[PDB]
């Protein structure tokens, strides 16, 4: 089912922040990229409880995908979202 660890998503003009409760074997992989392309797609993995993606350009549509990692394995479905920077 859905035991995705609950996470909070913060979207600013240049930043995307994902936060969750740190557990020993829970990881997160976040990837952002413009919907129309133009720049490099970033990918961050962390167990700290926070993922930071800075340097985004304001006013640009971004597709961002969240991948929960169980023991470094993709056991859950990826979560694809789209947001336009303020």
């Amino acid at each position: 089912g859905s035991s995705i660890p609950p996470y909070n998503t913060e979207v600013t003009e240049t930043t995307i922040v994902i936060t969750w409760t740190p557990a020993p074997r829970i990881g997160f992989k976040l990837g952002v990229r413009p919907s129309q392309g133009g720049e490099a797609p970033r990918e961050v993995t962390s167990d700290s409880g926070s993922i930071v993606v800075s340097g985004l350009t304001p006013g640009v549509e971004y597709v961002y995908t969240i991948q929960v990692l169980r023991d470094g394995q993709e056991r859950d479905a990826p979560i694809v979202n789209k947001v336009v920077t303020p």
